[PDB]
């Protein structure tokens, strides 16, 4: 996994993902309304989101097989879950419709806090489980930016 | 700054950073003593220690400008602070003859726990501050790869 600051792009992260950055950067704003914006085709895509954070044991972690994902804190302040080992067995493996897994929290699980324009990549298999609560919940407002790996 | 685990090398590490991975897991025994080990001399080699943890608070993060890290965890558990922004000002510049510079804490510092076989990549300029105590100081063993970067990939100023 890869983890950075949106503010701050650095020629160590691949281009392909400095771009999809900089065009969230250039494109989002505090009013873009919750959704699926366009990039490039079904190639980069993002997804705006907002949703109060919760418990990290009350989620399943998830990975997918297909699509990379930027996970970007816009506001608030998120605990990303994740995995440095391949996933352990599904709860729910709906890749081939969906392109993402479902699978209890795993023992090596690790944490760290996003703050507001922090980013994480993940890769295809790479276990991860966003938006857990650091304190009370409260509303972390983020863009995903998915992109087809090859 | 990457981060993942030496007994699991995925298609989605550079190429560089999995071949010299690959030398620390077939070169470096649980005995292997600490000291300075060459991979291809001042290019590409690694450092194994044994140091004990101590409290991030108030003490010096780092960075480089032309060597980037491999920290691996070989035995024991590390808490690993960094900053995901460019370093603020030093208290020490020794960039360009010892491609280290030292500078306070900085407000947004994060840390994320390692384990036995978890390890962080650090390019020039990411801002890191190793062996910070999980609990209470303990002894961790590990290798530090240092591979030279392109010119790319070296530090810049702003
Ligand atoms: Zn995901
Ligand atoms: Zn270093």
């Amino acid at each position: 996994m890869i983890i950075g600051n949106i503010e701050h792009l650095e020629v160590w992260l691949p281009t392909a993902l400095r771009q999809a950055i900089e065009h969230v950067n250039a494109h989002v704003t505090t009013t873009t309304a919750p959704g699926k914006y366009d990039i490039d085709g079904d190639r980069l895509f993002y997804m705006i989101s907002e949703n109060m954070t919760e418990p990290g044991e009350s989620r399943s972690a998830e990975y997918h097989a297909r699509y990379l994902d930027i996970q970007i804190v816009l506001q608030g302040q998120e605990g990303m879950a994740f995995s440095t080992r391949p996933a352990g067995t599904p709860h729910t493996d709906w890749l081939a419709d969906k392109d993402i897994a479902f699978l209890p929290t795993s023992v090596d699980e690790k944490t760290v806090v996003l703050n507001e324009g922090d980013f994480v990549v993940f890769y295809p298999g790479e276990v991860h489980k966003p938006l857990c609560a650091v304190g009370e919940p409260a509303r972390v407002r983020k863009a995903v930016v998915k992109m087809l790996m090859a």
